[PDB]
């Protein structure tokens, strides 16, 4: 049953004429074997987005190793810039997914170290309106509390009828799962032996 | 015989001024010795597409080995991203190639497990119209009943009196040859030894 | 305390409404053991910038090993480019940085060697304004006498009854540091041993 | 003597107000050992160019291993993709240069070699014009007659009171210079030993 037909309509919301919301919360879990960081971001109903891409910063107040203090400094998480799966099809809400590595700012997090920083994710989507032919910059924040670790996001997509439907009263919806309460550092320590 | 002159004016389409269609169908064949999923993309006969670029994404629903279920789950198909391949100069029609490597998705899937695979692949072009100056996006899809396995495509470019002539007639034939019916995975693996 | 709202607005410049200025010199000094080349840049009180990137030319006539004489030829300092850390979140001034390692054109640079050196820096921001939907680019210039050996950016950002706010009389100002003097290749002798 | 004031505005073309030309001919030669194929590019006496970037095409029909034929075949000729050379400032001629290397397709070719090769390079400019706010793409072609083995540009960038002038009736002009005729990839073995 086709995500997206022959000619390029998709076969989603049935009967819309092709705000953007982030989810309210962010995740923590396993992904095949690897730790991730996630949360949901939907499309606009009533329209595309070309040239979609997402990108996230740090904000995180630090200290060098030589005492220069640097409020509110900023890194870039990492959200598929390197094989280009930061350059999102959004045609319904999509699961970014941050893999939690040696790279990432979040390697030596585990679940009781996590309340104890004081860090703020930003997401930020951009790409050029389908119709409006205008660009947008869409944007969120996560701070501490407000990453659930051991979570997961609910599924919202169904197939009724040959289009694809969207639950939008689950988009910010959740749910427990087992996810061990190490970092990654730690796992990576750990599995490596 | 020129394909560009030096002034920038292209010699194809004898008379013309200066809607896009993919290919109905998808091919796998050997390319210098690499399997190939490739697809074709036309030109606009009456306008240049400026800074075009081609990319696909693999729709398929997929279980984590922690049994997250994601459904019509998004990955993102190498279509020379890396080397800037993706970067198009779409001045007539385009045989676009993915190499089908162990980064692809492609990888461990051989003749046969081919239409039992339950997956889509969404193509997707995006620029600027050389007069119109907006930025436009046209996408298609192939199923993997789409995807001729064993094929390539007929070639429709002819030089005739100092312009290159398109046969649009030709644009979605394939022809059938000589390709092993192992995964690429498997070809590999007989071939290191 | 958030710099970034659930909904995108940003906790800066109370009372704002959502010409861009570099800071007049450049600075050099270590962050995280690494001899970094770092200077300032300024938001836009009044409006966002979409799609915002830094980039930076070193303007340095040389000569082949052939004897080819290039005049002011042009070669790119790297300031986020694999990271996409050059991909900027434009919302309070930045200190962008510029790490001085082995593909540096830097690296052999001392402080003694510095103001013997006859070359310029320029930087260049781009992006799309928030309101004006143009695309601006602002451009800036360092040459050897305003490179300060040595310092570092004075802070400018401090947090005042629940939004942040900028003390521009500081933009501009640096503070001297205890750094060494050699250069970075010398730096990396030394130490590895 | 600056190449750009401290607030962007550059010191070049005494008069100017802030057509785009490619040389007529592409030159080979060695630079600090390397062997490059460069080709100049014009920067508009009138007007600032946002966003520039260079790329190049290699239109040359081949015959896989596998005897499919693929007419005025497509692939991307290395401009500083990696580095991010490829972003242009042109505010004057510019030299590009392409490094022959083991993935250039120029590796194979000496300079008896390339008279009897039938290719042809195609030149891609693309940026926004900094006045008139709309995205150009400006195109040439060289032919094998048209790339000059052994030779090189000659500077046309003069200082006269504090404005740098261009000579631009030496835009197109080249002159010879001792040159090996080996291949690239000759090049490379002979050293190599
Ligand atoms: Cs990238
Ligand atoms: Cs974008
Ligand atoms: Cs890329
Ligand atoms: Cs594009
Ligand atoms: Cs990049
Ligand atoms: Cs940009
Ligand atoms: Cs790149
Ligand atoms: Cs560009
Ligand atoms: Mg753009």
């Amino acid at each position: 049953q086709r995500y997206v037909r022959k000619d390029g309509k998709c076969n989603v919301h049935h009967g819309n004429v092709r705000t953007l919301v982030f989810s309210t919360h962010a995740v923590i879990s396993m992904r095949d074997g690897k730790l991730c960081l996630m949360f949901r971001v939907g499309d606009l109903r009533n329209s595309h987005i070309v040239e979609a891409s997402i990108r996230a910063k740090l904000i995180k107040s630090k200290q060098t190793s030589e005492g220069e203090f640097i409020p509110l400094n900023q890194t870039d998480i990492n959200v598929g810039y390197y094989t280009g799966d930061d350059r999102l099809f959004l045609v319904s809400p999509l699961i970014i997914s941050h893999e939690i590595n040696q790279q990432s700012p979040f390697w030596e997090i585990s679940k009781a170290q996590l309340p104890k920083e004081e860090l703020e994710i930003v997401v930020i989507l951009e790409g050029m309106v389908e119709a409006t032919g205008m660009t947008c910059q869409a944007r969120s924040s996560y701070i501490t509390s407000e990453i659930l670790w051991g979570y997961r996001f609910t599924p919202v997509l169904t197939l009724e009828d040959g289009f694809y439907e969207v639950d939008y009263n689950s988009f910010h919806e959740t749910y427990e799962t087992s996810t061990p309460s190490l970092s990654a550092k730690e796992l990576a320590e750990l599995a490596n032996r």
